[PDB]
C-alpha cells in the first residue's frame, strides 16, 4: 500500500520525464482556457486535472490509494477525449502518455 503508492510515485515521475515530453508536455500544467481562447472549456469539463496536480497531491499525502491516484490520471486523460475532436494532435498525445501509463500501473505490486 505504502508499496503501491511508491509504483504510483514512479509512474507520475515517469510520466514528467524527458523519455515522454514530446508527448507529454500538454499534460503537465492546468489547462488554461483563457490563454488558449478555450472558453467553452469549463463549461464542459467540470472537474480538470493535469499532472502537477496529481503531483501536489502525492507530495501532500493526498493520495490513500493507488485506485485514487488512477482515477486522477486516467481524469485527465477523460477531459481531453471529452473536449476535443478525436482526430486532433492533442488526442493523439493523450492516448500516447495514457499507454505509457496503463501498461506500467498494470504491474502493480501485490
Ligand atoms: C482550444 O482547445 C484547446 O486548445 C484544448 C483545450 C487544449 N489543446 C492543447 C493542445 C493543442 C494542440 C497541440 Cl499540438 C497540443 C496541445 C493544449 C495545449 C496546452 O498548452 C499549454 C495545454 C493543454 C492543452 N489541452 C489539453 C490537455 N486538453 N485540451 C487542450
Ligand atoms: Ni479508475
Amino acid at each position: 500500500l505504502s508499496e503501491q503508492l511508491k509504483h504510483c510515485n514512479g509512474i507520475l515521475k515517469e510520466l514528467l520525464s524527458k523519455k515522454h515530453a514530446a508527448y507529454a508536455w500538454p499534460f503537465y500544467k492546468p489547462v488554461d482556457a483563457s490563454a488558449l481562447g478555450a472558453h467553452d472549456y469549463h463549461d464542459i469539463i467540470k472537474h480538470p486535472m493535469d499532472l502537477s496536480t496529481v503531483k501536489r497531491k502525492m507530495e501532500n499525502r493526498d493520495y490513500r490509494d493507488a485506485q485514487e491516484f488512477a482515477a486522477d490520471v486516467r481524469l485527465m486523460f477523460s477531459n481531453c477525449y471529452k473536449y476535443n475532436p478525436p482526430d486532433h494532435d492533442v488526442v493523439a498525445m493523450a492516448r500516447k502518455l495514457q499507454d505509457v501509463f496503463e501498461f506500467r500501473y498494470a504491474k502493480m505490486p501485490d
